[PDB]
């Protein structure tokens, strides 16, 4: 197995996947690494299994159909993985914890949002459809773009949004377009 966490790239107290060489800190894995379960398979392996079981799940989909899906176990897992893929980027630090807004010439957003809040919401089964999860995720970046205006720091929102959107199109097998 790897000797660093797959998500944050640090050593420490790591739990090892039994079916691939990845390793995780307890709360870096989403969901948090389970108390028992030998063998244990990580989220990457669980997602791979879904694709393997149903190869046709990789044929192209319309975003609108994806967003209306109810959050049954497989869609819950996919949104957990997509959240995890955003945490995998180091620039996620900027969006992880609860933000505050006091900048001359801007007003804070009406509905602040952050990754740890989305994490909690997923853990508490608060989203009933994929749409709920994706709306909160996109709201993170949209709030950032609006607040930081022409400051170059706005680009961090663009960059982390691009990682979210690429992973969304991959995980949920959105139909490729130009
Ligand atoms: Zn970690
Ligand atoms: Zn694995
Ligand atoms: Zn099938």
């Amino acid at each position: 197995n790897s000797n660093i966490c797959e998500v944050c790239n640090k050593w420490g107290r790591l739990f090892c996947c039994d079916t691939c060489p990845r390793s995780f800190h307890e709360h870096c894995h989403i969901p948090s690494v389970e108390a028992n379960k030998n063998p244990w398979s990580c989220i990457f392996c669980r997602i791979k299994t879904i694709q393997e079981r149903c190869p046709e799940s990789q044929s192209g989909h319309q975003e609108s159909e994806v967003l209306m899906r109810q959050m049954l176990p497989e869609e819950q897992l996919k949104c957990e993985f997509l959240l995890l893929k955003v945490y995998c980027d180091s620039k996620s630090c900027f969006f992880a914890s609860e933000p505050y807004y006091n900048r001359e010439g801007s007003q804070g957003p009406q509905k602040p949002m952050w990754l740890n809040k989305v994490k909690t919401s997923l853990n508490e089964q608060m989203y009933t459809r994929v749409e709920g999860f994706v709306q909160d995720m996109r709201l993170i970046f949209h709030n950032h773009k609006e607040f930081y205006r022409e400051d170059k720091f706005t680009r961090l929102g663009i960059q982390v949004q691009d990682i979210f959107e690429k992973n969304f199109r991959n995980i949920f097998a959105i139909q490729e377009t130009s």
